DNA sequence: CGGCTCGCGCA
DNA sequence: TGCGCGAAGCCGAT
């Protein structure tokens, strides 16, 4: 659909029909940003060709009840800034509350939308919402992959077994899709309160808050300032003083040598393509640059591939055949310890290293990348069954992680528990051939004592 | 057949 | 600390 700096492969038609005479409505669900948003840019270009204004519609679902205050405030303060940024470009934004399958279809009919465009997410509930929109509307419906550098349906057409099978495919398409973003043009044609939605939601999630013994909240909200502007500064700081040492100290939780970009990446407050463009041009350690690029390009986008082609990405059935057979044979093995969800949640296990990992998650909302493996694998070792451990790991991940409820989370848990995108290892009791980590193994890599004392 | 994102002995 | 082997199933280039 026209455009000189737009690859047509980033868009795909979900519904074909007669284009209406009204404004083009952009349904924002995953990429909550104004700059470096392909879905917003593609919606603006279609509006420009048809001589119509562009409007942004967001649907606030009841999903925040399952999560906590920390993610709700992080998102809401992000959208409040996004409202002002879109207003500076004369692009009105509408915030709806209710079922997306019913309210979004009603908005298109009420506002007489000419064309509807939305971002891409391989999550199950997004596809269900999309199908309900299809049956209700008659305007054309398009979908744009504004999250991945290479669109998920173009990088691969099947479930990839491992990265070494996905890395050559992904890197082969970099010269085509790795390009600079064009500036978003303001609207020429001019035509609920976010504060009220925030105050009402907070009161509902107040009883479910995480508290200490003295009825004091555990979450520390000053570690990550939400929004698009703050996400840019985090990326700038990481490239400047942190990217050089990333290759060596990325596995040391005692050092703050990570990019800390996951909370902004999950909510789409910064584009991974923009980060890739800046990292590529930056002159840093070649080993560190390669290590970081493998995480933000191969592993981040292969998680989207895993969820898009495996609808049961959060289930035991998504595990490979070798993993299921090994875990099934060890179902009746006696576990060293058995802990419930509440015991895991409160960090009341015999392992000080595991408790410190959970305490960091409870306080900061973002556990270090290395300890998250030990966090998830010990859940498998000290649970009733691999189904319960998968249930517990997912429940704690999506509740307390700022970057939770993300395809990286489900694929990351499947790696640690089900060996997805991994290989078999030495046979062991209970865990079987799933990759094994030990407290002693962490002692030979980093100062475990410093990590434990930092989080009680 | 080669090579994949742990533990462990060893400088 | 960094290095090399060990224990293990399978994809994919042929
Ligand atoms: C059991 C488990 C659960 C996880 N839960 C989540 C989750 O809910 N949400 C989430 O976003 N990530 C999750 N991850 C992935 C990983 O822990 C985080 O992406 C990362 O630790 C966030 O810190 P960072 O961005 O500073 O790391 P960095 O090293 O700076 O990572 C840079 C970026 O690369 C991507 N990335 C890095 N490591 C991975 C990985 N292993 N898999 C996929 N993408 C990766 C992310 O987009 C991240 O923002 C989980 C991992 C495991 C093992």
């Amino acid at each position: 659909p026209r455009g000189s700096h737009m690859n047509p492969k980033r868009i795909r038609a979900l519904k074909s029909g007669k284009q209406g005479d009204g404004p083009v409505v952009y349904w924002m669900s995953r990429d909550q940003r104004a700059e470096d948003n392909w879905a917003l840019l593609f919606s603006r270009a279609i509006a420009k060709e048809a001589n119509v204004p562009v409007v942004v519609v967001f649907c606030l679902t009841d999903e925040f009840l399952e999560a906590g205050i920390r993610q709700y405030e992080f998102m809401l303060k992000g959208l409040q800034e996004l409202e002002v940024s879109l207003s500076r470009k004369k692009i009105p934004s509408f915030f709806l509350r209710g079922d997306p399958g019913e309210k979004i279809s009603r908005f298109v009919k009420d506002y007489n939308a000419g064309t509807l465009v939305t971002d891409f997410s391989p999550l199950r509930i997004k596809n269900q919402w999309i199908e309900k929109v299809i049956s209700g509307i008659s305007i054309p419906f398009f979908e744009v992959d504004a999250h991945n550098v290479v669109p998920c349906w173009e990088a691969s057409q099947k479930h990839e077994y491992a990265a070494h099978t996905f890395r050559p495919k992904l890197y082969a398409l970099l010269p085509e899709f790795l390009e600079e973003f064009p500036e978003l043009e303001p609207n020429s044609v001019t035509p609920e309160t976010l504060s009220d939605v925030l105050e009402t939601g907070v009161k509902a999630l107040l009883p479910e808050r995480a508290l200490l013994k003295n009825k004091d909240p555990l979450f520390e909200p000053w570690h990550f300032e939400p929004g698009e502007k703050a996400a840019k500064k985090v990326m700038e700081s990481f490239i400047a003083d942190r990217l050089d040492s990333y290759g060596a100290l990325r596995n040391d939780p005692t050092k703050n040598m990570l990019s800390n970009l996951s909370p902004y990446l999950h909510f789409g407050q910064i584009s991974s393509q923009r980060v890739v463009l800046e990292v590529e041009k930056a002159e840093s350690n070649p080993g560190s640059k390669k290590a970081f690029l493998d995480e933000i390009l191969i592993w981040k986008e292969i998680s989207d591939n895993f969820c898009y082609y495996n609808p049961g990405y959060d289930g035991f059935e998504s595990f490979p055949s070798w993993a299921k057979e090994s875990l099934n044979a060890h179902r009746n093995d006696v576990r060293s310890h058995i802990y419930t969800l509440e015991e895991f949640e409160a960090g009341k296990t015999h392992d000080p290293l595991w408790n410190a990992s959970q305490m960091e998650l409870l306080s900061t909302g973002k556990m270090h990348g290395y300890t998250r493996m030990y966090w998830a694998k010990k859940i498998l070792e000290w649970s009733e069954s691999p189904e319960k451990a998968l249930e517990i790991a997912i429940c704690l991940n999506d509740r307390y992680e700022l970057d939770g409820r993300d395809p990286n989370g489900y694929a990351g848990i499947a790696w640690s528990i089900g060996g997805v995108h991994d290989r078999a290892w030495g046979e062991r009791e209970v865990t079987g051939k799933i990759r094994y980590m030990s407290y002693e193994g962490c002692k030979r890599k980093f100062d475990v004592k410093l990590y434990i004392e930092k989080y009680s």
